[PDB]
Protein backbone atom coordinates (compact mmCIF):
# COMPACT_ATOMS: atom_id res chain seq x y z
CA UNK A 1 0.00 0.00 0.00
CA UNK A 2 1.21 3.54 -0.66
CA UNK A 3 1.18 6.43 1.68
CA UNK A 4 -0.76 9.51 0.63
CA UNK A 5 0.11 13.20 0.75
CA UNK A 6 -2.20 16.21 0.75
CA UNK A 7 -1.08 19.80 0.13
CA UNK A 8 -2.99 22.90 1.13
CA UNK A 9 -1.34 25.78 -0.75
CA UNK A 10 -2.12 29.04 1.05
CA UNK A 11 -1.66 32.30 -0.82
CA UNK A 12 -1.05 34.94 1.81
CA UNK A 13 -0.43 38.66 2.17
CA UNK A 14 3.23 39.64 1.80
CA UNK A 15 4.91 39.22 5.20
CA UNK A 16 2.21 37.12 6.89
CA UNK A 17 3.84 33.66 6.53
CA UNK A 18 5.44 33.67 10.03
CA UNK A 19 2.33 34.69 12.00
CA UNK A 20 0.32 32.13 10.00
CA UNK A 21 2.83 29.28 10.62
CA UNK A 22 2.85 30.22 14.32
CA UNK A 23 -0.83 29.24 14.49
CA UNK A 24 0.11 25.56 13.94
CA UNK A 25 2.24 25.35 17.12
CA UNK A 26 -0.94 24.90 19.14
CA UNK A 27 -1.97 21.23 18.65
CA UNK A 28 -5.71 20.78 18.24
CA UNK A 29 -6.24 17.00 17.93
CA UNK A 30 -4.31 16.00 14.77
CA UNK A 31 -2.25 13.79 17.06
CA UNK A 32 -5.38 11.66 17.79
CA UNK A 33 -6.35 11.09 14.17
CA UNK A 34 -6.28 7.56 12.69
CA UNK A 35 -3.81 7.10 9.80
CA UNK A 36 -2.06 10.47 10.26
CA UNK A 37 1.73 10.18 10.15
CA UNK A 38 3.41 13.60 9.76
CA UNK A 39 2.96 17.20 8.66
CA UNK A 40 5.21 19.98 7.41
CA UNK A 41 4.13 23.61 7.23
CA UNK A 42 6.47 25.41 4.80
CA UNK A 43 7.21 28.95 3.72
CA UNK A 44 8.17 29.18 0.04
CA UNK A 45 11.56 30.89 -0.28
CA UNK A 46 12.29 33.78 -2.63
CA UNK A 47 8.64 34.74 -3.21
CA UNK A 48 8.44 38.22 -4.75
CA UNK A 49 4.72 38.98 -4.40
CA UNK A 50 2.35 37.23 -1.97
CA UNK A 51 3.75 34.93 0.77
CA UNK A 52 3.08 31.23 0.26
CA UNK A 53 2.56 28.68 3.01
CA UNK A 54 1.88 25.01 2.34
CA UNK A 55 0.41 22.50 4.73
CA UNK A 56 1.77 19.09 3.77
CA UNK A 57 0.10 16.17 5.53
CA UNK A 58 1.32 12.58 5.18
CA UNK A 59 -1.17 9.74 5.61
CA UNK A 60 -1.19 5.93 5.71
CA UNK A 61 -3.85 6.12 2.99
CA UNK A 62 -6.07 8.51 1.04
CA UNK A 63 -9.01 7.10 3.06
CA UNK A 64 -7.35 8.34 6.32
CA UNK A 65 -7.21 11.84 4.83
CA UNK A 66 -10.81 11.65 3.66
CA UNK A 67 -12.04 10.71 7.14
CA UNK A 68 -9.98 13.43 8.82
CA UNK A 69 -11.92 16.04 6.84
CA UNK A 70 -15.15 14.76 8.44
CA UNK A 71 -13.81 14.70 12.02
CA UNK A 72 -14.70 16.83 15.04
CA UNK A 73 -11.03 17.75 15.64
CA UNK A 74 -10.75 19.01 12.03
CA UNK A 75 -13.85 21.17 12.54
CA UNK A 76 -12.63 22.42 15.95
CA UNK A 77 -9.10 23.24 14.76
CA UNK A 78 -10.49 25.28 11.85
CA UNK A 79 -13.33 27.06 13.66
CA UNK A 80 -11.38 30.36 13.67
CA UNK A 81 -9.73 29.87 10.27
CA UNK A 82 -11.01 32.35 7.66
CA UNK A 83 -10.17 33.43 4.13
CA UNK A 84 -9.95 37.21 3.60
CA UNK A 85 -13.00 36.89 1.31
CA UNK A 86 -15.14 35.35 4.09
CA UNK A 87 -17.79 37.76 5.44
CA UNK A 88 -15.97 37.94 8.78
CA UNK A 89 -12.51 37.42 7.24
CA UNK A 90 -11.21 40.92 6.46
CA UNK A 91 -8.44 40.69 9.12
CA UNK A 92 -7.22 37.33 7.72
CA UNK A 93 -4.03 37.40 5.61
CA UNK A 94 -5.09 34.12 3.96
CA UNK A 95 -6.18 35.02 0.41
CA UNK A 96 -6.88 31.58 -1.10
CA UNK A 97 -6.47 27.85 -0.55
CA UNK A 98 -5.78 25.19 -3.16
CA UNK A 99 -5.65 21.40 -2.55
CA UNK A 100 -3.20 19.08 -4.29
CA UNK A 101 -3.04 15.32 -3.79
CA UNK A 102 -0.17 12.88 -4.19
CA UNK A 103 0.63 9.22 -4.06
CA UNK A 104 3.90 8.72 -2.16
CA UNK A 105 5.72 6.14 -4.28
CA UNK A 106 8.93 6.15 -2.29
CA UNK A 107 9.95 7.38 1.17
CA UNK A 108 13.18 7.18 3.09
CA UNK A 109 13.99 8.56 6.56
CA UNK A 110 17.56 8.47 7.89
CA UNK B 1 16.69 25.86 14.11
CA UNK B 2 14.35 25.48 11.09
CA UNK B 3 14.66 22.58 8.74
CA UNK B 4 14.80 23.14 4.97
CA UNK B 5 12.96 21.48 2.10
CA UNK B 6 13.98 21.19 -1.54
CA UNK B 7 11.52 20.21 -4.24
CA UNK B 8 12.60 18.86 -7.63
CA UNK B 9 9.46 19.15 -9.78
CA UNK B 10 9.67 16.83 -12.75
CA UNK B 11 7.38 17.00 -15.71
CA UNK B 12 7.21 13.53 -17.31
CA UNK B 13 5.75 11.89 -20.41
CA UNK B 14 2.26 10.57 -19.66
CA UNK B 15 2.45 7.14 -18.01
CA UNK B 16 6.12 7.24 -17.03
CA UNK B 17 5.68 8.25 -13.33
CA UNK B 18 5.67 4.70 -11.95
CA UNK B 19 8.82 3.54 -13.77
CA UNK B 20 10.56 6.79 -12.77
CA UNK B 21 9.74 6.38 -9.06
CA UNK B 22 10.98 2.75 -9.13
CA UNK B 23 14.46 4.11 -9.99
CA UNK B 24 14.73 5.46 -6.44
CA UNK B 25 14.23 2.10 -4.64
CA UNK B 26 17.87 1.09 -4.12
CA UNK B 27 19.98 3.60 -2.21
CA UNK B 28 23.10 5.22 -3.65
CA UNK B 29 24.65 6.80 -0.57
CA UNK B 30 22.10 9.32 0.69
CA UNK B 31 22.14 7.56 4.07
CA UNK B 32 25.76 8.78 4.45
CA UNK B 33 25.03 12.45 3.81
CA UNK B 34 25.45 15.04 6.60
CA UNK B 35 22.24 16.90 7.49
CA UNK B 36 19.97 14.75 5.30
CA UNK B 37 16.81 13.83 7.19
CA UNK B 38 14.21 12.28 4.88
CA UNK B 39 12.73 12.26 1.40
CA UNK B 40 9.45 11.58 -0.44
CA UNK B 41 8.99 10.85 -4.12
CA UNK B 42 5.43 11.59 -5.19
CA UNK B 43 3.17 11.25 -8.20
CA UNK B 44 0.64 14.09 -8.50
CA UNK B 45 -2.99 12.96 -8.73
CA UNK B 46 -4.61 15.08 -11.50
CA UNK B 47 -5.96 15.08 -15.06
CA UNK B 48 -2.92 16.59 -16.84
CA UNK B 49 -1.61 15.27 -20.16
CA UNK B 50 1.85 14.93 -18.57
CA UNK B 51 2.74 13.06 -15.35
CA UNK B 52 4.31 14.95 -12.44
CA UNK B 53 6.80 13.41 -10.07
CA UNK B 54 8.38 15.40 -7.21
CA UNK B 55 11.51 14.72 -5.20
CA UNK B 56 11.10 16.30 -1.76
CA UNK B 57 14.23 16.26 0.37
CA UNK B 58 14.17 17.45 3.99
CA UNK B 59 17.38 18.86 5.45
CA UNK B 60 18.66 20.20 8.75
CA UNK B 61 19.59 23.39 6.82
CA UNK B 62 19.90 24.88 3.36
CA UNK B 63 23.69 24.64 3.68
CA UNK B 64 23.55 20.84 4.11
CA UNK B 65 21.45 20.60 0.94
CA UNK B 66 23.96 22.70 -1.02
CA UNK B 67 26.87 20.51 0.25
CA UNK B 68 25.09 17.46 -1.05
CA UNK B 69 24.67 19.04 -4.50
CA UNK B 70 28.45 19.56 -4.67
CA UNK B 71 29.23 15.99 -3.47
CA UNK B 72 30.74 12.99 -5.23
CA UNK B 73 27.85 10.90 -3.81
CA UNK B 74 25.30 13.12 -5.55
CA UNK B 75 27.34 13.02 -8.79
CA UNK B 76 27.61 9.22 -8.68
CA UNK B 77 23.90 8.71 -7.85
CA UNK B 78 22.95 10.84 -10.89
CA UNK B 79 25.42 9.48 -13.45
CA UNK B 80 22.63 7.90 -15.55
CA UNK B 81 20.02 10.61 -14.85
CA UNK B 82 19.09 12.52 -18.02
CA UNK B 83 16.45 14.94 -19.25
CA UNK B 84 14.69 14.21 -22.56
CA UNK B 85 16.21 17.53 -23.68
CA UNK B 86 19.82 16.33 -23.12
CA UNK B 87 22.00 15.32 -26.12
CA UNK B 88 21.93 11.72 -24.91
CA UNK B 89 18.56 11.86 -23.12
CA UNK B 90 16.54 10.04 -25.80
CA UNK B 91 15.38 7.24 -23.49
CA UNK B 92 14.45 9.61 -20.64
CA UNK B 93 10.77 10.37 -20.07
CA UNK B 94 11.77 13.29 -17.82
CA UNK B 95 10.90 16.40 -19.82
CA UNK B 96 12.04 19.06 -17.33
CA UNK B 97 13.20 19.75 -13.76
CA UNK B 98 12.38 22.86 -11.71
CA UNK B 99 13.71 23.49 -8.21
CA UNK B 100 11.70 25.05 -5.41
CA UNK B 101 12.99 25.81 -1.92
CA UNK B 102 11.23 26.09 1.42
CA UNK B 103 11.71 26.95 5.06
CA UNK B 104 10.03 24.32 7.24
CA UNK B 105 8.35 26.53 9.84
CA UNK B 106 6.61 23.70 11.65
CA UNK B 107 6.94 19.88 11.67
CA UNK B 108 5.23 17.17 13.61
CA UNK B 109 5.84 13.42 13.13
CA UNK B 110 3.50 11.10 15.02
C1 LIG C 1 -7.58 19.45 3.00
C2 LIG C 1 -8.08 20.24 3.95
C3 LIG C 1 -7.18 20.65 5.13
C4 LIG C 1 -6.33 19.85 5.81
C5 LIG C 1 -6.01 18.34 5.62
C6 LIG C 1 -5.70 20.67 6.82
C7 LIG C 1 -4.77 20.24 7.74
C8 LIG C 1 -4.48 20.91 8.92
C9 LIG C 1 -3.83 20.34 10.07
C10 LIG C 1 -3.35 18.88 10.20
C11 LIG C 1 -3.75 21.29 11.02
C12 LIG C 1 -3.18 21.13 12.45
C13 LIG C 1 -4.47 20.88 13.24
C14 LIG C 1 -4.29 20.43 14.68
O1 LIG C 1 -3.40 20.96 15.37
O2 LIG C 1 -5.09 19.57 15.14
C15 LIG C 1 -4.33 22.50 10.48
C16 LIG C 1 -4.44 23.72 11.09
C17 LIG C 1 -4.56 24.91 10.41
N1 LIG C 1 -5.10 25.03 9.14
FE1 LIG C 1 -5.70 23.49 7.97
N2 LIG C 1 -6.22 21.96 6.73
C18 LIG C 1 -7.12 21.99 5.68
C19 LIG C 1 -7.81 23.12 5.27
C20 LIG C 1 -7.39 24.40 5.58
C21 LIG C 1 -7.75 25.65 4.91
C22 LIG C 1 -8.69 25.79 3.69
C23 LIG C 1 -7.10 26.65 5.53
C24 LIG C 1 -7.15 28.16 5.19
C25 LIG C 1 -8.29 28.75 4.82
C26 LIG C 1 -6.33 26.09 6.62
C27 LIG C 1 -5.53 26.80 7.50
C28 LIG C 1 -5.07 26.36 8.71
C29 LIG C 1 -4.47 27.18 9.74
C30 LIG C 1 -4.20 28.70 9.74
C31 LIG C 1 -4.12 26.21 10.86
C32 LIG C 1 -3.46 26.57 12.21
C33 LIG C 1 -4.45 26.42 13.35
C34 LIG C 1 -5.40 27.59 13.51
O3 LIG C 1 -5.27 28.61 12.79
O4 LIG C 1 -6.29 27.49 14.39
N3 LIG C 1 -6.53 24.73 6.62
N4 LIG C 1 -4.79 22.23 9.21
C1 LIG D 1 18.18 19.79 -6.19
C2 LIG D 1 18.80 18.81 -6.87
C3 LIG D 1 18.53 17.31 -6.59
C4 LIG D 1 18.48 16.70 -5.39
C5 LIG D 1 18.63 17.32 -3.97
C6 LIG D 1 18.20 15.30 -5.63
C7 LIG D 1 18.07 14.31 -4.67
C8 LIG D 1 18.08 12.96 -4.92
C9 LIG D 1 18.20 11.93 -3.92
C10 LIG D 1 18.32 12.17 -2.39
C11 LIG D 1 18.16 10.76 -4.54
C12 LIG D 1 18.31 9.37 -3.91
C13 LIG D 1 19.83 9.15 -4.00
C14 LIG D 1 20.32 7.96 -3.22
O1 LIG D 1 19.59 6.94 -3.13
O2 LIG D 1 21.46 8.01 -2.69
C15 LIG D 1 18.05 10.99 -5.96
C16 LIG D 1 18.00 10.04 -6.96
C17 LIG D 1 17.41 10.24 -8.19
N1 LIG D 1 17.21 11.47 -8.77
FE1 LIG D 1 17.75 13.28 -7.89
N2 LIG D 1 18.15 15.10 -6.99
C18 LIG D 1 18.32 16.31 -7.62
C19 LIG D 1 18.29 16.48 -9.00
C20 LIG D 1 17.65 15.60 -9.87
C21 LIG D 1 17.22 15.88 -11.24
C22 LIG D 1 17.37 17.25 -11.94
C23 LIG D 1 16.65 14.75 -11.73
C24 LIG D 1 16.00 14.47 -13.12
C25 LIG D 1 16.38 15.09 -14.25
C26 LIG D 1 16.71 13.73 -10.70
C27 LIG D 1 16.26 12.43 -10.81
C28 LIG D 1 16.58 11.37 -9.99
C29 LIG D 1 16.31 9.98 -10.27
C30 LIG D 1 15.62 9.39 -11.52
C31 LIG D 1 16.87 9.22 -9.06
C32 LIG D 1 16.86 7.70 -8.82
C33 LIG D 1 18.28 7.14 -9.00
C34 LIG D 1 18.73 6.93 -10.43
O3 LIG D 1 17.93 7.07 -11.39
O4 LIG D 1 19.93 6.61 -10.64
N3 LIG D 1 17.35 14.27 -9.60
N4 LIG D 1 18.01 12.35 -6.17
Amino acid sequence: AHMFMAENRLQLQKGSAEETIERFYNRQGIETIEGFQQMFVTKTLNTEDTDEVKILTIWESEDSFNNYLNSDVFKEAHKNVRLKSDDDGQQSPILSNKVFKYDIGYHYQK
